[PDB]
């Protein structure tokens, strides 16, 4: 029904929510600290010298395990 | 349909894993360091001195900003 596709946008858009800001293709797993964005896998993460969100500088990347983690990667 | 039902469990699954897993209430937005399990609220998070999945001691807690939140 169309219910059906409502649902299915809605899922989409929160699955899209968590895939990296930068490459698009990964899960998000990597925190920049201390300003606290996780917007990053760790490859996209490894080499930002400032948030690409707030342009805070990165004193270190904190890796985050999140219960809605499903890439082979984070597994 | 049973495919509108089949769609909505997903949906409410995937809401569900995002709710800190010692309220349930709340959105997580805490990772215990530095272990890094990312599985609680700020309210929850600040009372334990122990992480609730892995035992690790909990040095301290940082805030994360999500794009989910
Ligand atoms: C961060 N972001 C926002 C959207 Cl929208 C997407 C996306 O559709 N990514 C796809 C490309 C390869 C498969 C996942 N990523
Ligand atoms: C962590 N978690 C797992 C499930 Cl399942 C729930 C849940 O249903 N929480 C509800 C209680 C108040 C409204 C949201 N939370
Ligand atoms: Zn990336
Ligand atoms: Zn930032
Ligand atoms: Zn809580
Ligand atoms: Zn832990």
């Amino acid at each position: 029904s169309q219910q059906t596709r409502v649902l299915q946008e809605k899922l989409r858009k929160l699955k899209e929510a968590m895939l990296c800001m930068v490459c698009c293709e990964e899960e998000i797993n990597s925190t920049f600290c201390p300003c606290g964005h996780t917007v990053c896998c760790e490859s996209c993460a490894a080499q930002l010298q400032s948030c690409p969100v707030c342009r805070s500088r990165v004193e270190h990347v904190q890796h985050v395990y999140l219960p809605t983690h499903t890439s082979l990667l984070n597994l």
